[PDB]
């Protein structure tokens, strides 16, 4: 009596009908025009000579609509329905709902969004392991750089020496500083990627991951403009 | 004994013809094939029994060709051609070039690209206002740069207490201004979102017009391709 | 009572049933309907007035599905049904699953990623090998910095000029230290390109293996996300 | 007595056959198996119940090959051929050569490749134009450097003031050039593209060009590597 209308993960719906008690089933493309499956079906009824076939919503459709705009329509309905010439029976079909729509991609989104959300944990945890590291390294040349000033002041001011005697000491300073921090890019040839190899964190994987979520937040986007909006991603 | 068809916005094509006051007008999906176009001619038609309709560019096509290919190969020549086997009429149609769908993707591109350039003019005017400010700052800077500079002349020259008292001062001074520029690295560990906010700005839109724009231009470009290339974006 | 099909590298499908010693073997291109496949059995098999196929997932099918996407969608069961009109037969046949197609495309995978893996190896030496030599010159550059210092030590405390000889030559030569290196870019207004002519390294090919690769990898996840997800690259 | 086989710009083949006087034509899209055309032909041909059809280049292929290994092969025989099971009609076919299918993307190449070498004489004349104003202000700026070495040197050795009255000064110099450098920098707010605006050069169109060229230039190898290698761009 009924039949049914099917979302696939491929963009493609698999239309079901009770055709002849042993039902037909059909793959369309959203793109392709219900004269397709005009002339599938015809192809699939008996002679009479050709029959004629009607799509309605109560109103009826042309055979040039894309399948989108119809099943719009219809999702406005909740269901939809066919005429024929001969067998004078209207063959009523149901259609999927939004959420029949985007389980898939939901689904494919929930999965993506728990590993993302790992992999955040561990670059949040392991970041903040850098960031306090690097500022107890900035206290302590803060704290040097205070002793230095105190020193040359006390020195220069408060200290039969003199400056005299100081602006090599503090030239000296300067330079063994620069030698220093030359030693040190050597030691190099930041932190944060050693972290992440030791620690198993990957980059282009977790890069990889958004952009595909992102692109399919879009889709899901979209397909929410073009049905009832307000999903709840936060529900799901 | 001629007749035309016209590209709507929607992806289909009106086609008017003579079928002998109101033409024969028919609504078209380019992926139909021509065997449709026959079928739906014929319900048009009057009986004679039936016609068998032939397309020509000559050459004689098939009746399973997407509509859409024929009209890119036919595009050469401007016009295409039916021959009915009943009535023994030559007929013609016009075939569109690349004008008309041009019109219906560019009138959709020149709005997305207005607003767009409306959009980045705001966005530009609010850049200006804050980086203004960093720059009147920055002359601030200039200010104090060229008054300590003015001081030590006077201290030197204009002065009893000699370079002896100038230059230990000034390197700890010097020292001083590193240790301020240190702290401030260091107060740090943003703005202009706060200042489009308060504008109220949407950048989330206006990433999404400009990818939509090129998108729709790499359709056109591609279908440009398809028929005679070179359709001039900077011109038109 | 049963049959398969297989997997070839070069986008076919070889189907082998029983065809009532060596049983029925069929070469498909998948974009084929089924209908071609009921006519190819009817040649394949012996008179009775010829029978009619029916395919079943029960559903009863039509006769224009490609192959795919009518395999993608039986793959939920791992078995469809065959229903000749003569025999009275039942016959399944076995889909296959996400495995053969991700082994006929996994193995050029990793031989190109193994390839890739070598070349990688090699320009990693060959960077080391640059690296080594400006490190030892950077080495040479602090052996020259040290010796500065040692020397205005020994100039200042180890020498009766005193500190009024040596601030103005150590300044004049840090000008020329600057005057060195400002020459240095002017010499300046390439070398890595002659170390690997002459190594004998391919980068246009490293590139082509490389994107050829990546490519790979998006059609087998698109495939993966036509039948289920998860298929793991990192693990297998 | 003979037929012809074209290439497209749409990546599509276009076959024209002496097919019942007036010739038939078919668009073929080169990854189908050859099996759509027989099926196609079929409805072309009349009853006889059904014809068969085979395609040869001395031998015969099977029906589930894609036309485009089909066309490498008759490309190495220069023509292929066509045998039907009531005709016996040994019905010739020409096929296009490496450029006869080249030849369309080979014409874009060149248009690009003539605006691009177009852009290139603009960029490399105003390229040198910077170039040489930046080297001359690097002589000034390096006569300068010589002009303050030499007058420290013959000051602080040869002049009666001594080191007391010359620190001050190059002190006073160092700050004096930071402050020119402060006000270069807020001059500021590289001349290349400013260079670019005021000439009319752009560059988003530039790499637009380039990447598709290249792009396109991949694709000719690529068809260089399936059909005859050696196809000389600099000849074309
Ligand atoms: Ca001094």
């Amino acid at each position: 009596a009924k039949g049914k209308l099917l979302t696939t993960p491929t963009r493609l719906l698999k239309l079901i009908l009770p055709l002849p008690i042993q039902p037909l089933a059909l793959l369309i493309h959203p793109q392709q025009p219900l004269s397709y499956v005009e002339r599938l079906i015809q192809a699939e009824l008996p002679p009479v000579k050709i029959p004629n076939v009607y799509f309605r919503a109560w109103v009826r459709w042309s055979s040039s609509t894309e399948m989108g705009d119809f099943i719009r329509d219809a999702a406005r309905g909740r269901e939809f329905a066919i005429e024929i010439e001969g067998y004078n029976i209207e063959m009523r079909v149901s259609v999927p709902s939004f959420g029949d729509r985007t389980y898939y991609m939901r689904q494919r989104l929930r999965k993506m969004s728990s590993e993302i959300d790992g992999l955040a944990k561990i670059k949040h945890e392991c970041d903040l392991l850098a960031h306090r590291s690097a500022h107890r390294l900035a206290k302590g040349g803060f704290g040097l750089l205070a002793g230095w000033w105190g020193v040359v002041y006390y020195v220069t001011f408060h200290t039969e020496f003199g400056w005299d005697l100081v602006e090599p000491v503090t030239y000296l300073a300067g330079l063994t500083t620069i030698m220093g921090g030359y030693l040190w890019f050597l030691y190099i040839n930041r932190r944060q990627h050693a972290l992440y190899e030791m620690k198993g964190f990957d980059i282009e994987r977790w890069e990889q991951l958004v952009q595909d979520a992102n692109a399919l937040r879009r889709e899901i986007r979209v397909i929410a403009v073009e049905y009832d909006v307000d999903w709840d991603e936060t529900r799901d």
